[PDB]
């Protein structure tokens, strides 16, 4: 965007190459927004938790949050990160198949009453630590076992627990559509099991693993088609939890140039550049404008290898580097972008 | 190890379910002067420059400087916290081969003498902001790139400090394809004094620190060239011992036979509870951090969460909450 250039190069012209930072953060709070109205529109019936693991700056835990979201918590130290907010414990599900004791003891106390299980054994550590705390099965490391289902629903219900309704997460490996489609019938199917055991499981969560089925205006219509036709009971309501979708339209990081090679390799020069951060995507050169024939080079760019992309010569200390949007699990000063 | 779980089963032994941590460091304050001792006996003229980079932790960094470790930093917070255990900044090598300007300004105010360089720029970016650093020149195109730098080195009028290089022939080649380079350098008018071979240690080690200081010899460097390392998984990997819990358990029968899965918070130890030799063994997975991670697919007894605990040996080895200093 122009309007995103043009704050970054406002910001950089505060600097000279002897005062410049390794880089900043521009906080697109229009870009957020547009992601939130997006997901309202094409999946109504669907609400959606905000994963915080992916990205847990205040800023935007808080505008997700303002806007309408759940929250989808890991750990405590992101249960109370919500709760600090002033956002209610009933928003928030304690996503954590294997949680520590203290902690899950604490979440109870904070208020926290949503939670997931795949095991025996943390069914029992919930029946015996926090038993008034909503259970959610995971089904499908990283879940249950079609076989298994049978024995943690019976071990729920002898314990005498609540259970919430079924989870599943899918892999980084979504791009193919129709794993969601056979997950919702898996879990159609654990529901009316689960009303056979004497439940009444009211919550379904569809899980993460969003922005990577492409097409997302037709991906979230496969998916609100497919909720109608298995016909699920009156009660139940839907949840999701996007974090890379969310987080990935609400940053942009603008790094700056300490280092530089020239080495020519088989007949061309490759250019490598050393960029705000230790040695250990597609991003753009924003302080010279390219004047088509600019003499674009193969450069390599270190962190301890960022990004390899045809950019042209660049000088460190003068020239700087925008990569749009990140926060999706890159997680310094934070300038909020004008609107 | 008798002493370490002695110390670790009696910290076990406090805590409940209810309240047990993720997991305690045991600091081996003995582990690291026997690996200290180990190097100056196998190694005494290659002096042993710690990087700070690999671990941190204060309690490492100030009781190696104290034994007499050198200090290799990659950033100025790494220059700074060295500083502030009280060092010479002197002892301090900035080996970074590409330095921040504003980084690289201060470094030359607080005392840093020394850094190294393997690009062109960096030479003249030492030559515009602190030209009375001494630089080193990295080596393993980069080959014959060697004299372009050497040219730059001495046309902006810098100090030399002399070769860097990091990575059992593999060192053979490397000692003398630093020492070719010496000689060219003293040939541009040059005197480079100081080697540092870098790091990677720990291999026999005994015959391995053997045949680098044989190779040094054969080599015969000038009477002034001073020999320096920097070993990192080497000095850190004996100094610190995790002791997690377990938070997390699920029994799943695999084709016949049950593997039972952990999650806690290489090499690890149930010492919570003795294994005479048939006390029924299972294929075990034990977990970290990050709900989508594996650390050990290890042999194991079967064991209760919340009463069980694990001990990983050897583990200060890049890490970097709660340290335990071991007695006595």
């Amino acid at each position: 965007s122009l309007e995103v250039k043009e704050f970054a190069l406002n910001l950089i012209s505060q600097f000279e190459p002897e005062n410049q930072p390794l880089g900043f953060w521009i906080f697109d709070t229009e870009g957020v927004e547009k992601a939130v109205e997006r997901w309202k529109k094409n999946m109504p019936t669907v609400r959606p938790c905000f994963a915080v693991k992916c990205n847990p700056e205040p800023h935007l835990v808080k505008l997700l949050g303002e806007l309408g979201c759940g929250f989808d918590c890991a750990s405590l130290n992101e249960i109370k990160e919500v709760l600090d907010l002033g956002f209610n414990p009933e928003d928030i599900t304690y996503s954590q198949t294997f949680k520590p004791y203290n902690q899950l003891i604490e979440a109870s106390h904070l208020g926290i009453n949503h939670t997931i299980v795949d095991s025996i054994d943390e069914v029992q550590k919930i029946a015996k630590y926090a038993p008034k705390m909503g259970i959610m099965i995971r089904i499908m490391k990283f879940g249950l076992h079609d076989d298994e289902v049978e024995i943690v629903l019976k071990e729920i219900k002898d314990k005498g627990l609540n259970l919430d309704g079924v989870h599943f997460h899918v892999g980084s490996d979504s791009h193919n559509s129709e794993v969601f489609t056979k997950a919702l019938t898996k879990a159609r199917n654990t529901v009316t099991l689960a009303e056979q055991f004497g439940m009444k499981p009211y919550l379904i969560d569809i899980g993460g693993g969003f922005s990577q089925v492409a097409p997302f205006e037709e991906f979230a219509a496969t998916i609100e088609k497919t909720i109608k036709e298995l016909e699920f009971p009156e009660r139940t309501r839907f949840i999701a939890e996007p974090g890379r979708y969310m987080a990935s339209n609400a940053f942009h990081l603008v790094s700056s140039l300490h280092g530089k090679r020239v080495r020519i390799q088989n007949g061309k020069k490759q250019i490598e550049y050393t960029s705000g951060d230790g040695l250990h995507k597609s991003c753009e050169c924003i302080t010279q404008k390219v004047n088509e024939n600019t003499k674009m080079y193969e450069s390599i760019i270190y962190g301890d290898k960022v990004a390899t992309q045809e950019l042209p010569e660049m000088e460190p200390g003068k020239d700087w580097l925008l990569f749009p949007n990140m926060g999706a699990y890159t997680i310094h000063v934070i300038y909020t972008l004008p609107l």
